[PDB]
């Protein structure tokens, strides 16, 4: 009994992307159970290198999880998931803890993009003693969801609740958020040791095979981007683009000519005169209507942002729609502008994406101001 398993699990991208990174970073030759919703793997030398198996689903990876620890050789698993997502998770360790084997669970969760901080921004509104109140139900509320006697909450307090009954980390996207004018004092006090900012300049000490297994996870090799940023000597600009479920292509489309202008009393910041790229959101389907109207070069919209972070492929500036990609992005680039489907005093994202200087506020637009 001196095995450590290592679990990946994820549903959408930034933390898979963050958990690559880490396998490449770490090298271990644990035993790895993965299961990432929108990168499956099956390319078999890549997972034999890192000593890995993959499962399309949740009960497929449990059912292989509980067969190895049948073995008595399993010392500890460490699962690695989304704290969205935490439900995840917790079906993993009632799973484990159900066995009775006596396994040491550690867990590592990794921010799904803005949704935590718009729940985190919401939560600093409650009155301090009403804060209190909702973690003090937390610790019970989590024991409840992994002893089965009810379903899991994934609120603020809950998914960034677990430290309190297992060696827990939370990497986040922006672990400064505790040091912001948010009144998020009584959180801040139950996770203070559990916090990692996620780090993003991993490529800075990577050997070539740790960069080329990068690639070969992703499926994303930054060699034309980069050369499409030098090819004009004139510096790089990427309009961040959203899905219907945020704005129309015209709206997105009428906000490009409002940059281009190089007076608009709206769009101060103009993109005149730069090289315009466009990244598609991953499930948008008007980024054609977009793209030809502005003669953009096209970043293939597929790609997560977060991987062009990762591989040091970054634009001189930034713009557009409301995103998890600004609570990413290096705060080296300069942001000239965002728009939002949205009076942004009580518009949550707005205020964190403030709160959190991603975003001047003189820079926050709305889609109705054209
Ligand atoms: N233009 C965009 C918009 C979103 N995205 C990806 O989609 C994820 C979720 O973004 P949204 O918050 O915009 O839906 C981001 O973390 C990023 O991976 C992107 O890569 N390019
Ligand atoms: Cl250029
Ligand atoms: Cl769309
Ligand atoms: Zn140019």
């Amino acid at each position: 009994k001196n095995k450590t398993i290592e679990v990946y699990v994820d549903r959408a991208t930034l933390p898979t992307i963050q958990q690559m990174t880490q396998i490449i970073n770490e090298n271990s030759n644990n035993k790895k159970l993965i299961s990432w919703s929108r990168y499956p793997i099956n390319d078999e030398t890549l997972l034999e290198s890192i000593n890995g198996s993959f499962f399309k689903n949740r009960p497929e990876l449990i059912k292989s999880l509980d067969s190895m620890i049948l073995t008595n050789e399993i010392k500890k698993v460490i699962i690695n998931g989304n704290t969205l997502w935490a439900v995840d998770v917790v079906n993993i360790i009632k799973s484990i803890e159900a066995l009775g084997k006596k396994t040491e669970i550690e867990l590592n969760f990794y921010d799904d993009g803005s949704a935590e901080y718009v729940r985190l921004y919401d939560f600093s509104r409650l009155p301090e003693s009403e804060q209190e109140y909702k973690i003090s139900l937390s610790k019970d509320n989590i024991q409840s969801s992994i002893n089965g006697t009810q379903p899991f909450d994934n609120s603020i307090e809950n998914i960034y609740g677990f430290s309190q009954l297992y060696p827990t980390t939370y990497h986040m996207l922006r672990a400064d958020i505790f040091e912001t004018n948010l009144p998020l004092t009584s959180l801040k006090r139950v996770i203070s040791n559990n916090i990692k900012q996620m780090k993003w300049d991993y490529f800075t000490t990577f050997n070539s095979q740790q960069k080329n297994k990068f690639y070969n996870f992703t499926g994303f090799n930054p060699e034309k981007i980069k050369e499409q940023y030098k090819a004009s000597p004139h510096e790089n600009f990427i309009f961040i683009g959203t899905n219907s479920g945020t704005a129309t292509a015209e709206q997105q489309i009428d906000i490009l000519t409002e940059a281009k202008k190089p007076d608009s009393p709206i769009i101060t910041n103009s993109i005149q005169g730069l090289d315009l790229f466009f990244k598609g959101h991953p499930s948008a389907t008007y980024n054609q209507q977009i793209i030809d109207a502005h003669n953009m070069i096209e970043i293939y919209n597929k790609i997560p942002f977060e991987a062009l972070i990762m591989t040091d492929a970054l634009p001189d500036a930034v713009g557009g729609m409301g995103s998890s990609v600004f609570f990413s992005l290096p705060n080296t680039v300069e942001n000239k502008f965002i728009f939002y489907k949205s009076d942004i005093e009580n518009n949550a994202l707005i205020q964190v994406m403030i709160e959190l200087n991603i975003v001047n506020r003189n820079d926050v637009k709305l889609i109705s101001d054209l």
